[PDB]
């Protein structure tokens, strides 16, 4: 409906990367998904996600959720609630947000556009 940016958890990305709270179950929009180069092992998917204010490209899907991308519709423009995630920190200091459980609330086709005008979060 109206006020589309009100559908997203504005401020959740800052909360995740500044406060590190994991109890939140934020609603985010998928902007893009791409495979990352891997083994030797199951494919891995990286996501550019938006909370309406910011985008962040450091999300990775847990491999158990790969069928959502391959088979169902987790795809660009869909709106999703993150039910479980963890943050992992690399040796170099970068952080990765691993999505463990998520629910598609609205399909890509039902949303159809990038909501709002989010800007990149500066890690």
């Amino acid at each position: 409906g109206s006020h589309m940016v009100g559908q997203l958890s504005r401020g959740a990305i800052a909360a995740i990367m500044q406060k590190g709270d994991t109890n939140i179950k934020p609603i985010l929009q998928v902007i893009n998904i791409r495979p990352i180069t891997t083994g030797n092992s199951p494919p891995r998917y990286r996501l550019l996600m938006s909370d309406g204010l910011n985008t962040l490209s450091s999300f990775m899907l847990a491999t158990q959720l790969n069928p959502l991308v391959e088979e169902e519709q987790l795809s660009s423009n869909c709106v999703c609630q993150i039910h479980r995630f963890i943050v992992n920190t690399l040796k170099d200091g970068r952080r990765v947000v691993i999505l463990m459980e998520l629910e598609v609330l609205k399909s890509a086709e039902a949303v159809g556009v990038k909501i709002g005008n989010p800007v990149p979060y500066n890690e």
